[PDB]
């Protein structure tokens, strides 16, 4: 209506149902827009963000849609907090919902979390969009156990305090290749490098990656060239999956599409 871009969302449209608590980068609630439409809103704390360049990408990200990733339906930025207006994702954080041993998985579910992770890791590869801080807990689970991709390059936006406080570091180091340590050199490989680590969280159980080292610890691992190893969960072919994203040289990892490949050849032989 008057008053609004395509980007944003009348906060009046909007009705709170339910505290879903604290999320990446501020508090989080589940309700319904116009009557109808269930939503999740989540709140940017002032301070948090740079907010003019959030908003700013904010009417890109409104134009990515794939089924495997959470879709962004708006913002409401003429009052503070700031609103982020996205898909309703039920089952809440993938990392929750890996470690609750009652779900009893078969490798068949978690090889298929991986697929709904690549296919949606593929559709921002063909837009060029990296996502720049994928992981385990910015994975969410629908009602129907469908894992999406959330809060895709989001990272780009927010300042030092509200990472570290909702990642517990100034930075992702383990799910980080050598040329991000070492030189901080992004690029889609680092998304692929993120995505191996992130197979692993999966057929792991939500474990955290090399569990028994601190961050400063990991980065001297990975450059003496040592990595994760196999989570007892997946199979040979599947490790080799998770491994090819790792090598040290960046452009010897795989795409995306090659990734999707090979995942779809692992379950027609794991079938
Ligand atoms: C677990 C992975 C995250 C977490 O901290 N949770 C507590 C609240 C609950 N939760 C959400 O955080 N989100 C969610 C995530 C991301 C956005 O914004 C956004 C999406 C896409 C691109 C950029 C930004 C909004 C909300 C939830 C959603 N969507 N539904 C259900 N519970 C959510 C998990």
């Amino acid at each position: 209506g008057l008053g609004y871009g395509s980007w944003e969302i009348d906060p009046k449209d909007l009705t709170f149902l339910k505290e879903l608590g604290t999320g990446q980068f501020g508090v989080v609630k589940y309700g319904k827009w116009r009557g109808q439409y269930d939503v999740a809103i989540k709140m940017i704390k002032e301070g948090s963000m740079s907010e003019d360049e959030f908003i700013e990408e904010a009417k890109v990200m409104m134009n990515l849609s794939h089924e495997k990733l959470v879709q962004l339906y708006g913002v409401c930025t003429k009052q503070r907090p700031i609103f982020i207006i996205t898909e309703y994702m039920a089952n809440g954080c993938l990392l929750n919902y890996l470690r609750e041993m009652r779900h009893r998985f078969q490798t068949q579910q978690l090889l298929e979390m991986c697929k709904d992770v690549c296919e949606a890791m593929e559709y921002l590869e063909s837009k060029q969009f990296l996502h720049r801080d994928l992981a385990a807990r910015n994975c969410l689970v629908n009602d129907q156990g469908v894992v999406k991709v959330s809060d895709f390059g989001l990272s780009r936006y927010v300042l030092d305090d509200e990472y570290t406080s909702s990642v517990g570091s100034k930075f992702p180091v383990r799910w980080s290749p050598p040329e991000v340590l070492m030189y901080s050199k992004f690029s889609s490989k680092s998304d692929i490098w993120a995505f191996g680590v992130l197979m692993w969280e999966i057929y792991s159980l939500g474990k955290m990656p090399y569990e028994r080292f601190t961050n400063s610890e990991t980065a001297e691992h990975i450059a003496q060239g040592l990595r994760l190893y196999r989570p007892h969960l997946a199979s040979e072919k599947v490790y080799t999956i998770m491994y090819s994203c790792w090598h040290e040289k960046a452009d010897e990892r795989p795409t995306f599409k090659i990734l999707l490949s090979n995942i779809l050849d692992v379950m027609d032989e794991e079938s």
